[PDB]
């Protein structure tokens, strides 16, 4: 399924890239860049599926390459942002010095076929983000198709209709992609996942019976679905820690965190094992 | 920080040279390729924002490790931005190789190219997640410096020879796109290590400095330990490596003797962040076994 979509997207990205420069239409170039980003996303999803089956641990990636989806998503979003910045500059350059579409027919045909390939995805807002760019290409083509302009006549309204719609499409694509950048960065910055409410989680954690303190509660998301929590507990050492460990595990299970590595430091409110020597303080995370 | 700020101010001042107040009209086409430094402006803004975010304290119930990795994420973002711009420049140059393009007037292009080269070399001569971020910003400015070098070179070549409009394009026309392609190759080659390293800091992998080949051997060798389950080693920022080892032990003898030995081994390997969970040996569910990190 996805391989056929990938080959179609690659072929038509190349086709639109060749047509836009040859046809002198920024909207076509914008759609070509958008389909290049779409094929990059498809390749990222294929790689994610491949790595998901037969997980590959080892001495290089102890967690496996599960973060590949997130890293590829961030990289693709930044790539699309840079391509959108380039397209915005070119529109602005061609907004002050208007340029004519040399091949309205070819631009129209490539836009129609790109719109068909863009709707095949739903025939099996980013999805709107690509479909609408294709329809902008078409729109410009008809404006240059019906009521055309002779090859030896200056710029008219028909000329500034392509750069304006291209700027609007760039705005739409950037608005759809910036939240993706924010979410991927939050995942990659080891920020607490959106679903997890660490405030009440820490309250419940401090309410467990026989727990005197709680520190170094590191919660971060590996991938969409796997949340990893590293936590340090202090136990009285004449009572024990088994019941407390079970209760803490149940709490983290209720919150959706199944990866817990509770270190039950002995009992006075600081970490009992910062490092081997006092000189490790600058390197320890969250210095005391 | 201060040097990055001064670079940003200089780039702003030179770029704003197009938005004259005057009257109807904007700067008579001296901005046709002035956005080559608006890209540097954007990269500088990204670097400064990453630096500002990184300074935030490693506390609060939204980032338990703190925004220390903001510099690494900004470096990766800047590297990918530079790669995308280089791809676009390469595509434009390739389209120019098939269709030769002349230069309108070597004088103005040479003058603006010399000014841009001077700005970029002021930025270059300023002379460790911050090392990654600066490496990205310096990569971007070096990229535009190479672009300014190629525009200077094509301008001089078009200056010595007249290239009257009667004659079509000659080797002079192809001098610029070919040098642009070579410059793009150089920038991409320089940028690829940056991405390949920042994607190791992100996309959690064993740190390059860490030599796990002997780490696992020593962890097996230390007496008192009966097995090891999840040696999760990853790098938050350069110099801060975190470990999440799981360990078993005979129930009768506590983990006290072996915990200090494990911590000392990890410290000798340059790992000071270790969270050892000691799961005893008898000698919440099973549906959740699909949501773990190790099956
Ligand atoms: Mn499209």
């Amino acid at each position: 399924r996805l391989l056929f979509m990938l080959v179609l997207t690659v072929a038509f990205f190349v086709a639109e890239l060749v047509s836009g420069y040859l046809g002198n239409s920024i909207a076509l170039l914008s759609d070509s860049f958008n389909m290049l980003s779409d094929l990059i996303s498809l390749c990222v999803g294929l790689s994610a599926g491949y790595i998901a089956r037969r997980p590959t641990r080892g001495f290089s990636a102890t967690y496996g390459y599960a973060r590949a989806e997130v890293v590829g998503a961030l990289s693709n979003a930044v790539f699309l942002t840079a391509l959108c910045f380039t397209i915005f500059v070119e529109a602005v350059l061609r907004l002050a010095r208007p340029e004519r579409i040399d091949d309205p027919e070819l631009v129209l045909i490539v836009g129609v076929l790109g719109l068909l390939v863009n709707v095949v995805g739903l025939l099996i807002l980013h999805v709107m983000g690509d479909a609408l760019g294709s329809v902008v290409v078409v729109i410009t083509a008809i404006i240059f198709y019906v009521l055309p302009l002779k090859s030896e006549d200056p710029c008219n309204w028909q000329c500034y209709i392509d750069p304006s719609l291209t700027v609007l499409m760039v705005i739409i694509i950037l608005s759809s992609a910036f939240p993706l950048i924010k979410e991927t960065a939050a995942i990659l910055l080891q920020m607490v996942p959106k679903g997890v409410n660490m405030e009440e989680l820490m309250s419940k954690l401090s309410a467990v019976p026989g727990i005197s303190s709680v520190h170094e509660v590191h919660i971060w998301e590996l991938v969409s679905g796997k949340i990893i929590a590293t936590l340090h507990i202090k136990y009285p050492k004449d009572r024990g820690y088994q019941d407390a460990s079970t209760k803490i595990r149940e709490i983290f299970h209720h919150a959706g965190i199944h990866n817990v590595t509770i270190q039950f430091e002995n009992v006075l409110l600081l970490c009992n094992s910062p490092c081997i020597s006092k000189g490790c303080a600058k390197q320890l995370c969250c210095p005391p």
